[PDB]
């Protein structure tokens, strides 16, 4: 797959900067975005059954964070599979870029020079 | 070796991280010296002292990495105050402890995956800068 044309993306982040940003970054590629900007008003709009090709799910969110959104899909998902036999399983990425900034902004901030990086830090993961 | 006459100092409360940074630095000729915490690495660095580096873990209990750097710091500019010598310790920081455990919750949680190097729009670091009034411009 090239491109995500006729794919619709919910991307979730209580920042709206970082909402536009990926939004631009997925519309460049034909995807329809719709964004959320709490765990809440995702778990809303991801009721089963949905129209939702893949969600980009933002982790440090007040109220609830990423995490606990992506376990109560994985319930709604686990509990329709139980009585309905069909298997919803949207895929979920983390966007963890904010986490690993804050990380090195904070070592920065406390005076050190630097970090050592081992190969699998930086990478995405898409499994 | 790379590192042949340098010494280092490895500040990480899992012996098992301290294990394996120090095989890694010995492995270039670095001599090592390990502590278990943040007060203990204070001590080992009381000025004047013989470390070319630290790596230095950001979790750890009752001092973490960032509070342990702040008091290095501390000591180095305190130095410079009083005796015009220049101490300017090299701290990096081990971080892959707090990023395995970020994806490893990813994970956990029930998450497909994680993206920490995203995609880049063409748009996103462009932008022009315009004056109100005209105004002539030159290197
Ligand atoms: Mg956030
Ligand atoms: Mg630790």
């Amino acid at each position: 797959n090239a491109l995500l044309t006729g794919k619709k993306i919910l991307v979730v982040d209580d920042n709206i900067v970082n909402r536009r940003v990926a939004a631009g970054a997925l519309k460049k590629f034909g995807a329809e975005v719709v964004c959320a900007e709490s765990g809440q008003v995702a778990l809303g709009l991801l009721q089963i059954p949905h129209t939702f090709d893949a969600c980009f799910m933002d982790i440090q969110m007040p109220q609830m964070d990423g995490f606990e959104a992506t376990r109560q899909i994985r319930m709604m998902e686990k509990e329709t599979k139980e009585k309905t036999n069909l298997e919803w399983h949207l895929p979920i990425l983390a966007m963890t870029a904010d986490v690993i900034h804050a990380t090195y902004e904070e070592c920065l901030k406390s005076g050190m020079d630097g970090y050592v990086s081992k190969p699998f830090e930086e990478e995405n993961l898409y499994k």
